């Protein structure tokens, strides 16, 4: 690539879920790849992953997960986004853990296993507090009644019970103790009417870091295997312990010199000072530089960190070198790790005003992925 | 058909629309631009469209969209501009790609790939009139229209146009406009004085194209309104302007659940209810294109009312609340699609996410399949 491209280190992975086995010890782990692993890759992560001690991979869409088997990646794999009429067959057959969180997920699953002519391995969630996917309390006996039904009429295996926190990256928040609670409680209720899950799970990244109360059987861990830090309240990668999978870079296209008073990009919304140096970077929002990052986004040029000039249009936006001076063909860095000086997701994430799991993940396909690290096989 | 979610490109309407355009600039030819996989309406599909529809010219920025036309077996005139030290000039001159060359090292480069490819290269040389992003400042015009001129004599290259792209065309009546407009004159009369004849003179985009009758000149280039979305309100509506909207993203709900009063939705529990209510799980998040900015504001159709995102839009899915009403896992919402319809449009998102229409249907993931109507069945194939 000459434009721009994502390089991925695999080896920052795999050292990233090594560290995150040490900080729950007597849990398993739960590497989530979703969402093409946040916009890394997701195969060639799901193995790096793996080989560094995973024991789990989740996954959102069931697509996804079989995409996964489809590349031969062994072990325990899970989904839990399901809709009307997915694949629930295929999923079966695969040996995948399906989620459920109602009734018409039930069925639709018991009635797949039969023309499977095999038992789905199947996890029942419970909305404990997040109000949004899950089965509420009011509808937990119901629910776990039919679960042991269908186990006996072996059609279906329950593995596990699961929940999900909605503010664990704010450590401190009652809604956290709550849930925690919550959960609790609902497991003993379903551990009474006939239930010896395999797995109890309902910490994620930010939890799994915070709170060991909360690690039970096994954490389902995502952006953290990535070397990024869920929020700022919990600290910056270097913090911990966690190293920045992906670097962001791009060549300039052009410098000019303009004079005073001269306006850049539409809306005109930046007008030079005085007759400087103007760069042109080749990446624009449809290569996922967010357009809300005008006027903020941090780049390394040049020794310098330089900001967006103006409007971000589709495919490039510019940058005042000022006095600098530098060429076509030279590298930027838009984003990559802060122990080598140079900008980060979060930074990003502070310029256009989200955060860093939208950064990353937002990554276009337009742009190339390099990888660098782990096994020959993982770079494919 | 997709379960989750997907989205559906009207190929007719993308047809009506350049037909539409055509009449508009009577004396000058059609650049339909399709980069950005045609702004999120997948690229191979829809410059197939165009072309059959009236389009003379096919416009992407960077090369590799340029190669993956040709690859894909369109003909016709085809240019590409944004360019980097070690491009594909062979390659694109090789395929006979129309590329633009804004600075020397580029001619260069373009010289050395000619002589190579053993054929001579047509470029296009922008001038910067204003917007201060990429083509020759006023101050080096000369130097480039020199050395280019020489580039003709030696047999390398072959000057095929002069072009400009504006600043604020879409803002009606802005002094940046006519400012623009004049240097172009005086850059391109300049450069025919020195020698150069140029097959092609242009410089309006679809706002300049649609408002401004004396910035057609040659050619004309159009992007977002060939795929009916109106580059801004300020200008009117798709239907006023006499566009139709060519994509509509729908996704099927999840879940449909009852929550007590006074229970909180999604993460940072940013929206609690304020009594006793049916919740619906939309299957899609802002890793298929949903601005998470847009949470509790982006609208959506569904069970025959638009609701308003509940809360905070996570990465895979969100919620709207149902009040009253009752629907289950399967029905579908319609995110956005046709305002004539009676669905939300992307002007609706773009304003909800604070933002410009441009970015919405261009930001629509590629997890999200794409399903093609109307049109030429051959024009879905690629
Ligand atoms: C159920 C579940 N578990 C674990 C994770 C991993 O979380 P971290 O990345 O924070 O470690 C996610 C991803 N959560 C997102 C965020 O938005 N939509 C989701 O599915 C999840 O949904
Ligand atoms: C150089 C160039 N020519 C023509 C067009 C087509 O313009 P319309 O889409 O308005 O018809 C664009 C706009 N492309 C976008 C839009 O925003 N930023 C860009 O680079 C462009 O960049
Ligand atoms: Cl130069």
């Amino acid at each position: 690539p000459t434009r721009v491209y994502a390089e991925i280190d695999l080896d920052a992975v795999r050292a990233n879920v090594r560290a995150l086995r040490a900080r729950a010890p007597r849990s398993a782990l739960m590497a989530v790849v979703k969402s093409n692993a946040y916009g890394h890759g997701a195969v060639p992560c799901a193995r790096a992953a793996q080989e560094a001690g995973a024991a789990w991979l989740g996954t959102a869409t069931p697509e996804e997960a079989l995409e996964l088997r489809a590349a031969g990646i062994q072990g325990r794999i899970m989904c839990w986004l399901w809709t009307p009429g997915g694949p629930w067959r295929e999923a079966i057959e695969t040996d995948i853990d399906v989620s459920v969180s109602g009734m018409w997920a039930l069925d639709e699953v018991r009635a797949a296993a039969r023309a499977a002519g095999r038992t789905a391995r199947i996890q029942l969630k419970a909305d404990t507090g997040l109000g949004r996917n899950g089965c509420q309390p009011a509808d937990w006996a119901e629910l776990v009644g039919a679960a042991v039904a269908a186990q006996a009429e072996g059609t279906v295996q329950v593995t596990g019970v699961w929940s999900h926190f909605a503010c664990a990256d704010e450590p401190g928040h009652p809604s956290i103790r709550l849930q925690l609670d919550a959960f609790r409680d609902m497991l003993a209720y379903a551990e009474k009417e006939g239930v010896d899950p395999e797995v109890r799970h309902i910490a994620n990244s930010p939890a799994t870091l915070t709170l060991p109360e909360t690690h039970f059987d096994l954490v389902r861990t995502g952006l953290a295997v990535y070397g990024v830090s869920p929020s700022p309240e919990l600290g910056t990668p270097a913090q911990l312990g966690l190293r920045p999978a992906m670097t962001l870079r791009a060549s300039l296209a052009l410098v000019k010199t303009v004079p005073a008073g001269h306006g850049v990009s539409y809306g005109h919304h930046y007008v030079t000072e005085s007759e400087t140096h103007l760069a042109l970077v080749p990446a624009g929002y449809a290569d996922g530089i967010p357009r809300n990052a005008s006027g903020r986004g941090p780049v390394l040029v040049a020794g310098k960190i330089r900001r967006a000039a103006g409007r971000i249009a589709m495919d490039q936006f510019v940058v005042d070198l000022g006095e600098d001076l530098a060429e076509a063909g030279d590298e930027a860095v838009i984003l990559g790790d802060a122990e080598r000086g140079e900008p980060t997701a979060e930074d990003w994430a502070q310029a256009a005003h989200t955060i860093a799991y939208e950064i990353v993940t937002r990554i276009g396909g337009r742009v190339p992925r390099v990888y660098l690290g782990g096994l020959e096989h993982h770079h494919h």
